[PDB]
């Protein structure tokens, strides 16, 4: 049993209370509220973020864990924050977004942010049943947090496989979610994909503490069970103590105009 999974059975042990007190303890947050009553209204100006990934993608990005570049694609874009953060990035010059849609999914979100007539969010996409296409920039973000360890691995494995498709066009850049890599065989299929392809395991502290989920990005170089191990330990530790407050960081503001 790795720490992970002890970190899994406690958390489905807790009670509501703990829980509620749990997801958010010591972690990192941007304040949503401005935006939110922005974006409700339809402001499509202002630079507002359409969800909170621009702030993890920004996170990564400053950071040098990522440069995107040139041909950008978005798996699973949703509302698309990744989508219009890295339109606003100089070196890239086209975004394509793809997401399922639908009831229970997320909608993209027109809105007019910096770079936004290069974007292109495609609805109604089942990227498991898609063909890859060439590119620069490899960006996903699946994976549905479950109380099953076994489904949350399944589920890791399935996008793993369907992003090796699209890896072996061979960017680039590189910024793929892994919900679940604290077991035996996902940290020995993260250790053999980051043979086969570079690039490293990330805990964005922007996550929550109700899910395990690290980022498997190209700029980093890191130990996949050392990383993992790691970030089981943290999420172990803040199950114990007092609760440690959050950081609120400010939103990313992703300006306006066109390029
Ligand atoms: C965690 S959200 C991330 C959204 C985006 N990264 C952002 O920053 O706003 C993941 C989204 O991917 C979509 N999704 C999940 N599985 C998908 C699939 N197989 N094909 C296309 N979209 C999918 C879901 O609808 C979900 O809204």
């Amino acid at each position: 049993e790795t720490l992970g999974e002890k970190w899994k059975a406690r958390l489905n042990q807790m009670s509501a209370l703990e829980f509620y007190s749990y997801k958010k303890s010591g972690i990192t947050e941007v304040c949503r509220e401005e935006a939110r009553r922005a974006l409700k209204d339809g402001v499509a100006t202002g630079g507002h973020a359409v969800s909170r990934g621009s702030a993890k993608l920004r996170w990564l990005v400053e950071r040098g864990y990522l440069q995107p570049y040139g041909k950008v694609i978005d798996l699973g874009c949703g509302r698309g924050g990744w989508s219009y953060y890295a339109a606003t990035i100089r070196k890239v010059q086209e975004v394509k977004g793809y997401t399922k849609g639908g009831p229970g999914h997320e909608e993209p979100v027109l809105v007019q942010s910096y770079g936004w007539n290069i974007v292109r969010l495609k609805s109604g996409v089942d990227v498991f049943h898609m063909a890859a296409e060439p590119c620069d920039t490899l960006l996903c973000d699946i994976g549905e947090s479950s109380s099953s360890p076994e489904v949350e691995e399944a589920r890791t494995l399935r996008v793993l496989s369907m992003v090796g498709d699209w890896l072996e066009k061979r960017p680039g850049a590189f910024c793929i979610k892994v919900l679940c890599p604290y077991t035996s065989t996902m940290m020995e299929t993260l250790e053999r994909l980051q043979r086969r392809y570079g690039g490293g395991l990330v805990r964005v502290p922007l996550s929550r503490n109700s899910t395990h989920e690290m980022y498997w990005v190209s700029g980093a170089k890191s130990n996949t069970i050392k990383s993992v191990s790691t970030t089981s330990q943290l999420l172990l530790g803040r199950m114990d103590g007092p609760r440690r407050p959050v950081k609120y960081e400010e939103d990313v503001n992703l300006g306006s105009g066109t390029r």
